[PDB]
């Protein structure tokens, strides 16, 4: 009756993953996959899973799972999706999806030709103040969007955790403004043209970890995506996302604490957007780690009644592209039409 | 010794002028001039002005006045500078400067071959709180800057006391951007390349009442200006600009209520950035009324020492074509050169 799982790439950020599967109502985690021994026996212990398995496509061959939850990093997404879909087993793939857009068209064709569906873990979206800001929005409590800010800046070290950030030529966008850019679209609505400036300011890494990104929505709103983390604040943020909206009859502002403040012809309501502590959660993460459990739950109920998921493969084509844009606005200094990418 | 000035154009906020002109130190107002005659009078008694002309050319004619206020709109300006220029009196002339960049242009250099100073009225850059960033930032607190924002979100009827607002094709860049991008320009120096989109949001005006602006400074810094009259907040912050900077060492935060934050190495320090209150300043003008002081001292005291004021018309060309810029820009979606234009 419950869902049998195999979570492949048991990492940092998999343990979340793993919990989380714990608490979703109809789904579980029936085998594990990691190249790394140490790691899977880390992850096999901590959570009690008897099948155990040190490449993919013997996790594969052996089979008697309903779907897959696609944990490692960038590099290995487009072969195990790939060898998801020849199984005809639907796939969780974990952000940032592809290391193209190119790659990400394939990969989301297969899928489709293969009829399984596809979602990417993409959990900002996921967030309880995030979504307490789309609720806010989608009322009309505001009236007509037409202005809005996405923000991001921190100087949290994600790099002990992630050691990989401060690798690549590319960074903050890759990692985070994916993150931002999905939240702006979830918002605002998809995005025609987008126009980008980046900087590195952190001598210790090679990426940039500053951008700062404008976006023309196909529904007539302007918006900016700001992210960075070598922004050094009094009272750290990390990894809150802070939300300005402007619409025609009020405003939507998500101030640092999880404190939503609506305005509007009725007048001004504060509230409290925090996340709920999960027992296994930890601050300041537990932001982060409820929306895991949030959007694999609505992962598992989309695989019972038989829907779209909201960051769907199809749909996260849409947010990558933004990245892609980023990226080469920043280097050009024009503007991008996004319409033309897809 | 006491400076003599002479006013033309006795409006509404040349009542603002006329009471500071009375507070300045070594400089009055010996006579006035309006083409409507309900102004002049009304004007010429508040003030206790025996002096009285229904033109600018009689004015100019019988002088005994060391320099010249311009406090008319714009489409007087470039005559009365030239008036100015050629009965060799030392000029101040209101925002926005000229109708275009051409016209400043021109004006500048008439009053460079006349060899008249002339001053710009910009006044928001003498507000003590831009004042107390800027000394902050030149202090070395929080490093070398890479990042900016300078907004002016408000709701407040500007319309009522100044009705042509409400009329042209252009707004909110030309009459109030205007000021947010001489911040910009005086706090993190200088545009390299902008580019600018734009929305008319108010049913019941002609030109654009939102703007929002991303700047590339030569010093490699990153800014936006948004710029709005649409923003409906639960307390009302007109008319103060709030700004964020980023640096290698720290950051600036300047928010509502004028708030100032500074974190840097040592650690954080909050102080209060509040404008004085004259005794004929009113709430909620009396940041803007202030700095009509300021500016205006700060003019009589470079006109007795033969320096060159810190709004001069021929630096305040840098600031009016990023304006003419971000209309441009706003028209095409395209980035824009400032380079080229000067
Ligand atoms: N908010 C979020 O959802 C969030 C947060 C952090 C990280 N992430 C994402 O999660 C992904 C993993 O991040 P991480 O920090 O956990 O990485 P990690 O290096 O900690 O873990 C990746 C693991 O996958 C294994 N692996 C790699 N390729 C494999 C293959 N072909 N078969 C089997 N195992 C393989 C590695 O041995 C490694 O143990 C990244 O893509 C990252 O962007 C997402
Ligand atoms: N922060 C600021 O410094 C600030 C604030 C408000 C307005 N302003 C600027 O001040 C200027 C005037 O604004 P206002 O609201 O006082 O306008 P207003 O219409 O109230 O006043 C203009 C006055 O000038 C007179 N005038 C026009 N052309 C003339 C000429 N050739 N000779 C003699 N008199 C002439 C008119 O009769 C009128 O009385 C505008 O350019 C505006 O942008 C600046
Ligand atoms: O998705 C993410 O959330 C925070 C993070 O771990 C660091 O940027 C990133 O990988
Ligand atoms: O210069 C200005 O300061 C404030 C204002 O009066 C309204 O936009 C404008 O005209
Ligand atoms: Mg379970
Ligand atoms: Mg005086």
């Amino acid at each position: 009756t419950e869902l049998k799982g195999a979570l492949i790439g048991c990492g940092f950020f998999a343990v979340n993953q793993m919990h989380a599967w714990k608490d979703v109502k109809g789904a579980g985690i029936a085998a594990i996959c990691d190249r790394d021994p140490k790691r899977l026996k880390l992850v096999g212990d901590q959570f009690g899973i008897e099948r155990r398995y040190g490449d993919a496509a013997a996790l594969f061959a052996d089979g008697g799972f309903d779907f897959v939850d696609i944990a490692t990093t960038v590099q290995s997404h487009r072969a195990l999706v790939e060898m998801a879909a020849a199984h005809k087993v639907p796939a969780i793939c974990q952000k940032p999806f592809a290391k193209s857009l190119s790659d990400a068209k394939a990969m989301v064709r297969t899928c489709e030709n293969a009829d399984i569906p596809l979602m990417v873990h993409e959990n900002f979206r996921w967030q309880t103040p995030i979504q307490a800001v789309k609720a806010v929005l989608e009322s009309g409590a505001i009236g007509e969007p037409f202005w809005g800010r996405f923000s991001f800046r921190s100087g949290f070290d994600v790099f002990s955790g992630q050691p990989y950030l401060a690798e690549g030529e590319r960074f903050i966008i890759e990692d985070l403004g994916i993150h931002t850019l999905d939240i702006a679209r979830f918002i605002l609505g998809d995005v025609a043209t987008l126009t980008a400036r980046t900087k590195r300011v952190n001598p210790k890494i090679k990426g940039e970890d500053v951008a700062t990104i404008l976006l023309d929505h196909q529904n007539g709103a302007t918006s900016i995506v700001d992210v960075s983390y070598a922004t050094k604040l009094g009272t750290e943020p990390f990894p809150e996302t802070l939300i300005d909206i402007d619409g025609t009859q009020g405003t939507i502002r998500l101030s640092q604490g999880y404190r939503l403040e609506v305005t509007g012809p009725n007048g001004m309501t504060i509230s409290d957007a925090s996340p709920q502590l999960l027992s296994w959660a930890s601050r300041p993460w537990h932001n982060i780690q409820e929306s895991v459990l949030a959007i694999q739950q609505h992962w598992t109920d989309r695989l019972s009644s038989g829907g779209e998921t909201s960051t769907s493969g199809a749909d996260n084509l849409k947010t990558f592209a933004l990245v892609e844009a980023a990226y080469e606005s920043a280097a050009n200094g024009r503007t991008v039409d996004i319409g033309a990418m897809l």
